[PDB]
Parts: C-alpha cells; structure tokens; sequence
C-alpha cells in the first residue's frame, strides 16, 4: 500500500510490457528486487539510447548511473524519449530501491556499475566483429542475466549454484539480445542505429542499410541466416541454465522469454519478411500444443520442435548451411 | 462400481457443465464428496429456481433441506425446471451422501441448512445495496466456497488453514457468482430475475430492465464497468486462497474456474456485447499463450495479464475510471 | 562427439514428426534407448510395408530382424519405401544399439523378435474377428508399449510395476493403434490395405471399400461409431497407466500421445467427413482451455471433457448407443 | 544378465576395502561407471608398484594403458603383486568399460592417459619438494577426483560446476592421498618405497628409514606434524567441494572417505605410534556419536570436532605449531 | 487423552520392544493405525502360540479372530502365554480399532482374516519343503508386510504404488521372519515348536533336534548356512521395496528392522553359537562408522558391507558355497 | 578474515566443547550471531562463577554486562576462572557483537540484560522450591533457548513461531540444565555449590551433602529419581520444539544436545553411580544403534527408546515410582 511501489509497478507494466506479468509472479522478495532492477536498467538504457545527448555528457552520466541510486533527488528531465518518465520520476524508483534488502542492492548497483562502463565503451564505435558483438550483448543483456542469477541465489529461492554460473547466466542474456537485434532490424535502421556486427554483414553488402534495399533480398536473407546460426549456439547453455532452476516462478520468468526467442528465430529464419516490416511468431507443431513452457521436459520438446522448423527449411544454396545443421545436430544429441 | 453412484456422475455431467471435469479429476475421497456436494447444492438451487412453486410451499423445502438427505424416500416429482431428475431421483443422491465419512456429511450438512435459510431470506426481496449483494452471493456461492475449503481440510489433502479462513473461501465464491450475475444479465432479465444490485443500476436508469433496451446501452456499459470494478476486489483474496493449496488435484478444480472468470470479466469490460448477445472469452497475448493455470506462478501471470487488458481499455470519461485503476494498481503491487 | 549417434537423431526427426521432440526430451539414459528403440522399430516397419518384396523373402527378414542388431555389417539396400535410409544405413543404428546398456538391449531385442513374428503372421491375411484386431494391434503397437514400459522401469526413472504390468502397457499400445486405424480409414482403402476388423464392417456392408461410396455413409458412420466405442474401452487402462508414471519427461512422452488419440476419437465420432477427408482436431473445450496435459489431474479433466463431447453426441438411433454410454459412464465413475 | 559385470564387482570388493560399499550405493549409471573406473585405475596402479618389472619395460605400459582399454584381449600375466587378478583378467574389465556409455569412456580414458604420463615421470625419480609432492599426488589421486567429478557432471546427477572446477576436485584427491602417505609410513619403509617429500623429512634425519629407528621418535613425530599441517590446507577446498553436492548417494561416496582421512590425520597428529605400528582411528567426541556423515552440516560439525582434537594437542615446542594453528583457524573462520 | 489409547501404547511397549520406538515415530494417523495393528497381531499370534489350547478349540479362534475385532466385549482368559495381556484386555484394543478411520480397519480386518486361515492351516503340520516355508512365512509375516504397505498408502503419507506392490511387501516380511526362525533355533527347540524346513534339515540329521547335540555341530552349521543363503535372496526385493518409500518416518520404520535382520544373519553365518546359545550383533566396520540406516544410499552401503562380511567367511567346503556366493553376487551388481 | 572474528572462534573452541562444532556448522548469518552470543554468555557466566569477585563487585558486573556490550573498551582483568580470556579480551568480542545485524543485537543484549539481573538474584541464596528450580534454570538456560530461538527466527532460517513460542524454548533450555544439575551432583558438592532443590532433598536427608555418604545411597537414589522424573516433563515440549525446525544446521544444533541429555538421564536413572563417580552414556540398545539424530522421525525414536530404558528400570518400591510411569506414558501417546 506504498505510493512509491504502486508507481514503480505502474512503470514496469509501462516500459517492460512483456515481462511485467511474470515479474509480478516471482515469489516473495524476488518480486520487487527484479521489478525495480528492470526499471533501473530500463532507465539506464533510455539515457544510453537518447541521442539528443552529447557523447561527452552521456559518457560521464553513464559511468555514474550506478551512483545515482543513492542520490535521493537525482533525476533527468532533458530526456526526450518515450520512456523518459523513468528518468524524470526516478527518485521514486531510487527510494524503493533503497528499501530493498542490502543483498539485492549490492547486486543491482554492481551491475548498473559495469553495464554503464560498457555501454559507454560502445558509445562512439560500432559492433566490429562477432567476437566483439558478444562483448556488446554481454554489456546490455549478458550482465542482466548474471544480475538476475545473483538475485535468485541471494533470495535463497534458488540454489547458490545459479549465481555462480555466469558463463551460462550470460548466454541467457546474449541469446535474447542477439534475437531482438536480429528481429527488429529495419526498426534499428529506420531509427538511426546499426547493430548487426561487421566482418559479417560486410561480406554481403557495403552498408548494412543496403539490406533494406529491394535488389538485395538474396544477400539480405543469407546474412540473416548465418546471423541466426550464430545465436543458436546459445541454446545448449539456455537448456543447461533452465535445467538447474528449482523454483517454478523463477522457471517461468526465465523460460518463457527464452522460448519466445526461439519461436522468433524460427520465424525469422530465412524469412524475407524480416526486411519488409515485421514477422509474426507462428507457434509449433500439433504436439507442443498441449505443453506450456513451465516444466523442463516441455520446454525442451518445444525447443526441439522449433529447431525442426528451422532444420527443415535449411537451403543448400545457403553458404551458412552445414554450420546451421552442425549446431542443430548438437542440440539434438546433447 | 455402484449402480447408483454411476447415476450420480451421469447427473454431474448433466448439470455442472463447468465443474464436472475438475470434480472427477479430484483425488480419492474429494472425488465422491465434492461430486455429491454438487448434486445436492444443485437440488437446493433447482428448487429456488422453479417459480411454479408457491412461496408458501417453497420456503419450507429450503430450510428442511439439510434433512432430506437423511430422508431415504424424499423426492419432488412436482417440478418443471430442467435439472429435475436430481430431485425425482434424489434418493440415489441422498443414498450416496450417507456413504461419505461423517466428517464430509457434517460439512455438506451445516451448509444446505445455512443456505436454504439465506436463499429463503431472499425469495421476496431483490438485491438493494452493494453490501446486500455480497450477502446474497454469500448464501448462494460464498457458502459453497467455504464448504469446499472445509472438505479440503477434512480430507487431510490440504492444510487445516484453508477451511479455517472462511473469509478467503467466501471471496473465492463471490468472485465466481458476481462474474456470472454480471455476464448473464440479459438472460436473467429475459428470464425475469434481477440479481444486479439496485443501489447501483438505479443510479443509471429507472428499471434494472432498461439495460436491455438498445437505447440505454451506453448507460448499461457504464454500470457494467462499475460492477466489474467491484468484482475485481475479490482477486487479491483469490490469489491468496489459491497459493495456500498444496494438492495438484484440488488446485486445478479451484484455479481454472477463477481464471475462467477473470478472463470473462476482461472479455465483458466496457463491452456492449453483454447487453446484446453472448461474449466470447479469449486468452492473453503470446506470453499467456505459453502458460496454463495448473501452477500458481503461471496463474498469477495470467491474472496479471488480464488486468492489464482491462487497464488499457479504460475510458477517461467512465464514471469508475479511477476506481478501476485503483484496484488494478492494488493487484499489480500487492 | 559421435557422428553415429548424431546421424541417428537425424533419422529420428526425418521419420517421426510425431515423437522426435518428446523423445529427445527424455531424461538421462532413456533418451538414447527410446530413440534407437524407435529407429529399429521404424526400420522393421519399413520392411513389413515394402511391397516390392516377395513374401517368400520378407518373412525371414521380419523373423530375423532382431538378429541384424548384433551384426555390424547387416543392411538392406533393395528397398523403395520412404524411410529406406534406416535400412540402408542400419549398421549406424545397430552400432548404437550395441552401445546402450545391456538391459535395454535385451528389451529392444525381445520386442523386435516378437513383433516380427507377429508381423509376418499378418502379411497373408486381414483382420477377421474383433479379437484378431486386438492381436494385430498387439504386434504393431501393444508390444511397443510393453517394450517402452520395460525400458522405463529398467532405467529406474519409473517404478518397477510400470514394466511388470504388461496388460496396462498393451492397452496404451492398442488405444493409439486402433485410433489411427479408424482415422486413417480413407487413406488405407485408397492403398489396398484392410485394417478395420472385417467381422464388424461385414455386418454393415459387403466390401470394406463400400463405406467410401456415399450411398452407404449412414451404415459407415454407423460402423465408425461401433469401433470408436470398442477403442474407448482402453481408456480406463490408459488412466491407470498414466497415473503411475512419476517422471515428468516420461509422463509427457506418454500422456500427450494419449490425449491426442482421444481428441481424435472425439472429433471422428459420428463425424461423416471421416469417409471424405481428414478430420480436424479441434480444441480442449473452453475449460481445458487453460490446462495442458503435463499433470495427471489435468490429463484426467481433459480426458473427461472429451468423454462428454462424445456423450452429448450419441444418436439414440445408433445401435452402439447403449455400449457407448455404458463405457463413458464406467470411465467417469472411476 | 551379465556375468562379467558380476566378476567386476567381485574385484571391486577384493581390491577396494574402502570404497566398494559407497560405490555400489551410487545411483544408476554412476554405479558401473565408478566401479569400472576404479578397476582400471587399480590395474594401472598395480602395474606401477610392481617392482619386478624393469623401468624401460614399464613406461610403454603406463603410457599405453589408456589405449589397451580398447584392446579386447590385452592382459598382463607377468605381475607378482597381489591385486594382479585385475590385470590377468583385464579383458573382462575392459569389456565392461567398452559397455559403458561413450561419454564416460572419454572421461575415464583421458584420466588414464594423463595418469600414465605422470606415473612414468616419477619412476626414475623421488619426491623432493612440497610442490613436487603435490605434483605426484595430482598424478595419482588428484586426477582421480577430477575424473569422478567429470563423471558426476556428465551423468547430470551433479551440477555442471562439480566437473568444471578442477582445483577443488584435485584437492579432494590430494587430501586423501597425502593422508595415506602420512600414515602408511612404516608399512612403506618396510617395503622399499619412499613417499614423504625429501626437502622435509631430510631436514630432520639423514635417511627416511631413520624415523623408523626408536632413537629418533622426537624427529619422527616432529616431521609427522609438519606434513599433517601440510595436509590440513586442503580442508577448506574439501568443505567447499562437498557443499555443492546435491545427490545423496554421491555425497555419501565423497564425504565418508574424507571424514575418514581427517579422522586419521587427527589420530596421527603428534602420535609416536605412526612409527611403530598402525594407528587406530578412535572416533571423536560424544557429540559426533549421534551424528552421521550424510548431510553437509553434520560433516561440517565432524570436521570441526577433529580440528579441535588436533588444536588442543598442538604442543608449543613444535617446529610448526604456529603453522598448524594458523590453518585450523582459517578452517574455523570459513 | 484417551485412557484406552494410552493403554494400547502401554501394551505396544510391553509386547514389542523391537518396534515400539519406530512405530511411535510414525507420522500422523499411521501412528495409531500401526500401533493397533501390532496389538491385534500380537494377540492372534499369542493364540497360535499357546500350546495349551486344543487344535479343535484353536481353529475356530484363528478363523473368527477378525470378527472379534467388532465384538466389543470379546476377550480371552484361558491363555497361559506371557503376551496374553492383550488377549485378556482385548476389548480396549478393539475399542481403539473401531476408532481408527474405516480405510485402516478394512486393511487390518482383512489381514487378520487371511492370517487366521493360514495359522490354522499349519497347526496340523510341520514345514517341510522350502516352498512351504514361504507359504508359512507368508501367513505370519508377509501379510504383515502387505498390510503395512496398504496402511501407508491409505494414510496418503506414502505412494499408492507402495501398498500395491504385494510381492515385494511379502518379501520384506519373509525376510524378517526367516532371520528369526533361523536365529531362534535353540530357543524354538526347548519349546517344542519346529520351524526349520524338514526337506532341508532332514538331509543333515534324523531329528531336527539333533542339531542341539554337540557332535552334530558341523552338520548344524552347514544347514544353518543353507538356510541363511535362502534368506539372502529376499534382499534384492527389500532394497527395491525400501527405495520406493518417500516419507522419513515410514522409511526409518521399514529400514531399521531390515538392516537389523541383515546384521543378524551376518553374525550367525557359519557361526556355531546359534546351536549353543545366543549370537550378539556386531556392527559397522570403517565405512559404517559414519553412516546410519536413515537414507537409502547409506542403507545400501551398510547392507553391502554386511554381505561382504559373510562373503569373506564363506568356507569353500560348505555344501552351500556356490549359492552363498552366487546370491551375494546378485545383491552387489 | 577479520583478525578479531578469528580470535572469537578460537575462544569458542576453548570455551565450548559441547557446541563449538555444531555452532560453526550453522548456516549464513546464524553462524556468527550464535558464536558471539555464546562468547558473551560465556563471559557473564565466568563472572558469576569466579568466587574471588566480591558480591559488592559482582552484582554491578552482572546487572550491567549487557551495556558492556556497546562499550568499546570495557574489559575485566581480575578474573581467576580459567575462561577469563574472554573477559580480558572482551573488547574484541564486543567489537564483533556490534557488527552483527542490529536485529541480532536486540536479542543478545536482552538475553544478557535479563540473565544478569536473574543471576544476581540468586547470588546469596540456593534453590528451595521446585518452582524455584525452574526460575533458576530459566535465568541460566531457558533464556538461552529463547535467545537462540529468537535468533533463528530473526535470521529467517526458521519460521517466526520458533521465536514466538518462548515457553517451548524455555523447556529445551531447562531440560538440558536440569539434567546437568543431576549428573553433576558430586562434582558440584566438591565445590560447595548446591543446585538440587532444597524442598526436595530436604525430605530424604538433612543436608544435601549426606548423599555422598555410602549409607544414604538408598535415599540418595530415591531423590535422584524424583528430579529425573521432574526433568522428563519437559520432553513433550522438546519434541514439539524440534518438530518445528526447517533448517538442517539448526536441527543438528538443537537435537544433538537434547538427545545427549536424555541419554544421560537414562544412564543415571536409578543408578547408584551418580553418587560414586561419573556415569557414561550406555550404547543405544539395538534398535537405536543404526540411528543418528539428524531427522525428526529418528530423534523421536531415539527419545522414545531412552524412555523405555528408564521405564524398564523403575522399581515399584520407588517413592516416585508412579509419577515416573505416568509422565512417560503421556510422552508415548502424544
Ligand atoms: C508409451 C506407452 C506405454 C505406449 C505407447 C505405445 C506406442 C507409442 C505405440 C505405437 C502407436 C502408434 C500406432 C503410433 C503412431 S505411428 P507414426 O509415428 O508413424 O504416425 P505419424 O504420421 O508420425 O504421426
């Protein structure tokens, strides 16, 4: 019955309109910690997003975002973004963050800390290579996974082992990030920002904007593919991660998203539409129709069912084949 | 393999259309208890519902119902409703009732009594105040919720607290009753019955029956929204009542119906169709498209997602706009 | 890191769009055993179907199929069936059979020996009596349930009783088989195959190929319903069986296929279209809407809902009307 | 039905006084996997101590031991050790090794290859420096812990971390091996083998065999305490290792052996007996007589009890008294 | 607060020291159910025991004992056995029996019914073949296993699969009963009751009592060894039965008495004391010193450790050599 | 890691042979919170003991000990008791106290405050009534139960009820305490210390010391039994208390002592050795040989088992013969 909290949850259902629901399904003290944790990285991203802010001003701010969590009156008004309310009415968010147990604060604070540094590290440059494309996702998604993992263990609703495992807690983040990137391609383009790592989109066209050009379809799609064959390598980890979870609320919160992504990459795979406007996430076979993503055996089958939708449409003309099959063949025998 | 019991189940699937399946999938003892509990509650209901009966002859049959169960030859060939064989063949029903461990009989007992009394206490009047509305839903549904909670704690399948907290069990019942009273308005009106609370619909029109007139449809919807916003208050209880359950079997029987209800209110919210025909209740987006109501965290994600579906379709000019927002905010933060 | 085991899963998906996903979702050692069990079974079946093979040759192969399991080099190159890949590269599948623990080997080997004996036995004939239909379903489906059961128990993932009760295992087998044999009526007739128990369709028509001619659809649906009734007799066993499984992955692998079978039987029941095209498997009621088949109680509810969709469809004018209601009543009383 | 696996378990009980029981009590797969791993390691070890085998002849055997696992008929009949039956009937053991799943073979074979290389290195040499004493121990006991550890993570019975963290695994190995050496002193000396690091025992006497002489007991016990102090340093890792275990059978298999070692290091600390005959593991305090080593806390309790038994006996006049205390402290404050 | 319930537990402790503590540690309703069950069995077995009751007077008693449960005043005063307190005051026990929920009564009444018929079947004869040894061990112990299993399952504390597995449940009982019939040779001899299979001891001596004579000691141990070998075969089932359990109270209740019997056989194997007096239970070696029979892995490990003690003392000369080893070989693989 | 915290643990092991081990085994925050607690109670106790600290100086010390906790420099250098170390180095211990979460401090200080006052009240008197034996055991033992209990609940490792039900916590405390006063009759007598309630021994002899006399052994043992009987009355609470615990470290910590005390009373019951020397714990008969005190079911069993040990030895000729049976009988039927 706290004005600040209610408002916090008003921002959660506002910005993170896809997780919101499951976040509110999290058991006990995990509920707020994550809700607030989502608002702050939502706010932290808005700052990094907002392009009407100088690089030499954004950088400082980015780096200290983690310090503002203890500045009762910190705030931002000059932000001209749709999610700018989180910045404007931040004090509300910081107040509640300030009522979170110390064990949860340390983590959230610590993650904003490094996420920031990293976000700034890629504020003047582009995603160079694959090897580099992971560093970025690690900063904007990976670290989030680690943070969430540490919150679970810290809440003692999950085994201490979920926190330790970060390599996988990271893949969990990299998979989604790479997914979204690869999904809303035109959106990022029509927005003034490039994200598809170079060294790969390069070997196709000269400017990853060409892909939005009609007489490109071929090189367009093909690139998309090998970009997906890259993301699919995170499945084995995503499966291992979830296989360790022992809390139902936590399982859903982690599982659902991962499954929407696979459903996404299975729809985006070789689907030209990925450049026209938007792709609809068509579901799986007439078997995974009686299986919700709430128990591991179900999840797996659901993944496998999607891996098939892909392995099925894999064209030989594609220079990304073989590997596409080499990865899916591994997710099958694991 | 009781030729009689086999009959009882035939009747269960012959009347309790929306509960038969979950009642049958109830573990061991609750299976027969809860089944009979319905067949009798049906009887006591199919009577109040038969207008052919004179009020002089109806009132008795109600109070003296909690003791017909113990009257081997009782029946009521003098009825013209639909669920009449549950009275004309009542002995087969009463018989099986005596076959239940006295502790189960003791519950089904102290209720038919407390019900026919409250039920009788309404044969003449109509629902007036909002408060008087709960009171009615109590005698008709709230009691059922409590008696079940009694049965669940009695079988030892659930903790003793479920049947102890008569309040939560009541909300469980009221939420189901109101959602129906709301949903079945047009049908009730056409029938000749009026369950909508007078102090509410009178603030909109002269006769509760006017809402049937296509001319007053706009007012009818405003009242709908008001009543719906009322019913949304039982949710916090519902969740609480549902999270205490430990038995899968029982959980399904409880959660699904509440979920079906929540889904219903969201279907009807600000929906004129409630005054013209029948509303088709559908699921959530693609997040709740991946879950089912068999486990609490998932149930919560569904409940939370139906709320947002309501919160978005709220008109600013609607009389209850902020009342609705207030409780939906209470639900997402609590 | 074995190309032979990888290849197997490739074949597992190339030929089982119906199970590959729930098979690869199985826990620990059951995964490979069931995958390979499925492959040799599939390979055995391709032999028993390959029409371009003289009975004066096909028999011994069916009789000695079990033995080709211990022969590194055995393989069949002269096949023209769809899934002939498994026969041509059998040394790859057999190699992996020999890599499984010895207890799964003796199980798969025993079923492969018994199934071949039965298969060869029905090459030179059709299903006469209704007790031969059983015997035949036993050899192609029933033994598969026993085998699978024997393995589940052998792995200790499931109780030892699951394997011991071959009677209940058999039902599981017969129920899935009969269903397919009923749904696939048109597909079988348009292919020189007689699977319906002729001791039945002979009391409705002269030739089994007459149910095709529209002038006899009334006698057809009439025969259709008699069989669907016969098969419904297995459901109790199906329930007894699924109620024993304690491992989730295994539960999914068993319950899903079963629920699908019923959904089909409930769509094909009294449906004329059976003799014109394929039947479209609708949805799980409006109650079974929020519940999937991953837990026994739910699977119970789901099953009963379908038992109703058929009960509220039995034409009093159908000669099977009594049996049908009889059993549906038995099923729900238990 | 396998008589060779029965033979294997007979050898497990003839060769492993200490582990047969906890091994046989291992869950499912880990059972045979550990049994056979223990048996090939036994054969490798027996080939190593066999002193009637010249050194030039023995290297090729130790180097190729891992490869003979895959030579069905390989056997060694020229050994004169006592457990030489495992080598004379090695074909039976390797048979069942080849019957294990490939994922275990890869682990067991790899640990065999590296353990051979290592055993070979120390043939022509003696253990000198503590860092060398550690090296030898890694080659004979460390790698075993790593082996078992990778076997547990492969069976999915334990977390993926158990296997990945090789240092903790090696700690478990070293701790047990160091203990025997420290205890089997006399028995070794009366054999012709020296395992006590030289840089240590040397600074006490001229010949290791001198500690045997009754006129050195003072230097005997003093050295004994230095080495034990060296050993105690592994306990922090031992405790960390065991606390990540989640499977009871495996926990039993890991803890029991360790509590045994620690009980031994305790009964040996500052005990002239080590140089005259065997020391008797006299159980600890009264508090432990009601405790068993099957749960983590009790094991924490047991270890801490043994630490005190050692701490209360640390004589000031000991060259390492300030070392022994400083480490037990670190154990107590961890 | 019940005086008659209070009384029942007093009886439980007087007549069954080997189980009283684990029975009282049982969860919820299982506690009262298993207590009463033990008491009526205690009586039924006391009637069978009393050798001062004629066979023609005894047959009716065993046959109708189960109905006596429902005869409030029924009691028996002509018993001369020392456990007859429950017989003389059976109305207190029966009163608490009619107090137990029905689902429990139905199980306890059924076992008493079946055990009646069986105990009566053997008043006339002696156990001859090993096969008959099982039928007999079935009536006095196996049914107690089946009854127990069904009680656990009915209580909901244990899985439905437990009370459904009558084959393994039966084994749990045969095992315990054989270990005792074996261990209590010299005791059964001075009482005039013979429980060792005749088709077995007859291959060694003229009268089973001859094993009591010091110059047959060698033949005695050889017989003792054959029988123990026979009892060992139930261990696999026992391990399967125990593995299934999930409730701690129910586990400790089933495990401990089995481990105890295992310990007993280990101590009696190729041991002469059996024929001269009493054999005291040795305990765990090096591994067992940190393990207790309260978790399955630990249970198994102890049992393996025991199987080994026997295996190590198996003389190659004993006519049961290959069997004794063969069975231990199945138990450890 | 902190040097002071290590020092604390050194003291814990030197001043606690009965809890040092089990305490260090405790999880998370409870570890330290309980260590400090024992240390400060240990000191306060050493003050009370020390017979060279005049009443004039001792009273103020006791009453104000709890305040000495928040005073950085407070120390006591005139103790002559062996454990004096914790007093001379009190600032080190008080430093750590001040580092415990504020909530743990509230408990430790309150127990110290209450304990001091009460210890001071018994300085110039002995225990007369049994009613007074209770109030004493409370001030020195019971309050420790309340402390520990209040602490487990604060840490949230146990449910709040554990801390609330102070009566059951007091009992756990008095039982251990009373038992000790028994066992140590002679050791205390040779200390001019009298703890055996005067209103009880007064009725057998003339002076509490007359029991050391060989001719009074008869009356000696009779009194013994009465007290032992008195002690048995706490067992019901003990069982209740222990059955409420959810954490294994906390269960061990609490169970071991209780079981140890019950064994001590069984050994002492009617044993003339109480007045001639020391009585050691007889070995858990037969049924209790294979049981540790790590799970409730086993603890009850061990307890019920020791009850019979007593019950068997009760002679009709004991004045308290009847009360001893009575209480035990109550313990049996609960
Ligand atoms: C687990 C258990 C105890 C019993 C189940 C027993 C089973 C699986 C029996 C075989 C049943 C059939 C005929 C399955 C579909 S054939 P298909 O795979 O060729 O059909 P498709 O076209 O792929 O869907």
């Amino acid at each position: 019955l706290s004005s600040s909290l209610k408002t916090c949850y008003k921002y959660l259902n506002q910005t993170s309109r896809s997780f919101a629901a499951v976040i509110q399904a999290l058991d006990g003290e995990m509920r707020n910690a994550v809700c607030i944790f989502y608002l702050v990285l939502r706010a932290l991203d808005t700052l990094e997003d907002d392009m009407t802010i100088s690089v030499e001003k954004k950088v400082p701010l980015l780096h200290n975002f983690h310090s503002f969590l203890y500045q009762p009156d910190w705030r931002f008004m000059e932000s001209k973004e749709k999610d700018r309310q989180v910045l404007e009415d931040f004090p509300t968010i910081s107040l509640e963050f300030r009522n979170l147990a110390e064990k949860y604060q340390t983590v959230i604070a610590d993650i904003c800390r490094r996420m920031g540094i990293g976000m700034a590290e890629f504020l003047d440059k582009h995603v160079t290579s694959e090897q580099e494309w992971d560093k970025y996702c690690h900063y904007v998604a990976g670290l989030v996974g680690i943070g969430l993992s540490r919150l679970f263990s810290a809440s003692e609703f999950e085994d201490p082992l979920v926190g330790e495992d970060t390599e996988r807690a990271n893949s969990m983040g990299l998979f989604l990030q790479k997914t979204n990137i690869i999904r809303d391609y035109l959106e990022d383009q029509q927005g003034g920002r490039e994200f598809w790592p170079q060294e790969v989109w390069s070997r196709y066209v000269k400017k990853l904007g060409d892909f939005a050009l009609p007489e490109n379809i071929d090189l367009a799609v093909q690139c998309l593919n090998e970009l997906i064959t890259n993301a699919l390598h995170h499945i084995p980890d995503v499966i291992t991660y979830l296989s360790r979870l022992r809390n139902q609320s936590v399982f859903n919160f982690c599982a659902i998203p991962q499954v929407m992504a696979i459903a996404t990459l299975a729809a985006c795979y070789n689907n030209q539409q990925v450049f026209k406007g938007a792709v609809l996430i068509r579901l799986g076979q007439a078997v995974t129709l009686m299986m919700d993503a709430t128990n591991m055996p179900a999840v797996k089958a659901i993944i496998y069912q999607y891996m098939e939708e892909i392995y099925h449409r894999i064209p030989d003309s594609n220079p990304s084949s073989s590997k596409t099959r080499q990865i899916i063949s591994t997710i099958r025998t694991q």
